[PDB]
């Protein structure tokens, strides 16, 4: 039978920044996380701050902002302070583990200082977890495993798909989850992120394929929604934000009973 | 039977930054990719002049770069042309095709300005090329598509493998090769590099496995050798450098005839 998140949130296996999530996700009702899609540092941190109490997550592309500073992302950790949520670094680590523990810790944007989370590909093998958890152990970090992809042609299928869930269930001191389009692990401690959403049928003209919030949290079980231009794109990103919010809750609480 | 570096540059489909690389290692008689793995630009740059004349290509990780500005990228740009070698960037995009075009071109980085090749993964599907073409292409650069990897537990196999040569050889006006362990088309336009390479038997604590020059350029049938460690942790690694170039020169000779 299905717990609440607030009541994953204090099963005996689960990590302690699953479970900082979690407890968010059920105080403000909200499984929704904002991709903030932005080249603008201006324009990260003026969403941040107005939709920071829609979300329990928001997540970057630091590589794509053209004015990263450090300083920066000290003012977003403010934000996600005040209004709690989660700062997720969207990178996707996919190298060999000894580069990745560097590409995580060191270069200018130094993601381990500020990101509670971040992801990795699975397709180096299980070292690419290692490396990047010599780093993140000991900053009391969080990583997400890529398991299936929104994107058409995806080879994030089949025993490409299981080989990731064995991965973070054999690393879950620093595992949290699954980036991912359908639950795909039955342990509860296990979060499930799924990107590729939008309210409208459809996709982008290089391979984004979407699908409903009320299709991947109701139907295909999954935990919390990352939405970038649904959002980002609208006139009102608060608003949208809030459809996005009230649909993604919604079909929690109906799954859930 | 098998061409020459020289006359592979030749061929009707070859890619113009293929021709490029192929004609230097010819006249060099070089075919060592130097895995510039240091955290210091003045390193970088050292390493870079003194081992230009020994390599074909330098295999950048700007993300681990403490120091990085455009400005030393442009000094590297100064040192490739002067010792005459291609700049790679292993930045393994990995992303949706709209993402991974803004972070090829973008952010602080700006990738396409100054790398000659980028690579890429194939597991999210032919959107990862199609997006990094949008970028790569007006600017006359190539691509390496990661059709296998070096490290334990690697997921880069068969039907993924063979994925990887399909996507590849459907993008040929900006796939130039693979980075493989193992010769992987039969196509003599493309070019394959391999990495996981030292002198002698071993690996690393974090999955790295490595194979002999020897091994990868006679028996596996690869191009180009990527070496990190085995030089850069050398007392000389220009005595390194040229005992690799060496190694892998003699069994490109002796594989052709
Ligand atoms: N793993 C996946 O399946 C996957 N699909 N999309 C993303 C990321 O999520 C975001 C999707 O953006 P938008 O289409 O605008 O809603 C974007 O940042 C993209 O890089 C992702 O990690
Ligand atoms: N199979 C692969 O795709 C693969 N294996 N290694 C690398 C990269 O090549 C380099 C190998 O480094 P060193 O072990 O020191 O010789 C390092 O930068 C790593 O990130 C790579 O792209």
């Amino acid at each position: 039978k299905e717990l609440s998140f607030g009541a994953r949130a204090e099963l005996p296996r689960i990590h302690p920044v699953a479970s900082k999530l979690l407890r968010l996700m059920q105080k403000k009702e909200t499984n929704l996380c904002l991709s903030a899609d932005v080249s603008l540092a201006r324009e990260l941190l003026q969403l941040a701050d107005a939709l920071g109490p829609s979300i329990c997550m928001l997540k970057t592309h630091v590589d794509i902002l053209n004015d990263f500073t450090l300083d920066v992302m000290k003012e977003l950790i403010t934000l996600a302070k005040c209004h709690e949520f989660l700062i997720f670094e969207d990178r996707k680590f996919a190298d060999i583990g000894n580069t990745v523990k560097k590409q995580y810790e060191g270069g200018i944007f130094k993601i381990a200082s500020w990101a509670d989370l971040v992801n990795a590909h699975v397709v180096p093998g299980s070292g690419v977890v290692k490396g990047l958890q010599e780093v993140g152990l000991p900053l009391h970090r969080g990583c997400l495993l890529i398991a299936e992809m929104s994107s058409t042609g995806s080879l994030a299928t089949g025993d490409y798909t299981r080989a990731a869930v064995r991965m973070a269930e054999e690393h879950s001191e620093f595992v949290v989850g699954f980036i991912s389009g359908s639950r795909v692990s039955m342990k509860p401690e296990f979060l499930h992120l799924t990107p590729g959403v939008q309210l409208e049928a459809g996709g982008d003209n290089l391979g984004q394929q979407y699908n409903s919030p009320q299709e991947v949290i109701g139907k295909r079980g999954s935990d919390i929604i990352i939405v970038g231009r649904g959002i980002i794109s609208a006139a009102d990103r608060l608003e949208a934000a809030e459809m996005y919010r009230k649909a993604a809750w919604e079909a929690y609480l109906s799954r859930l009973g």
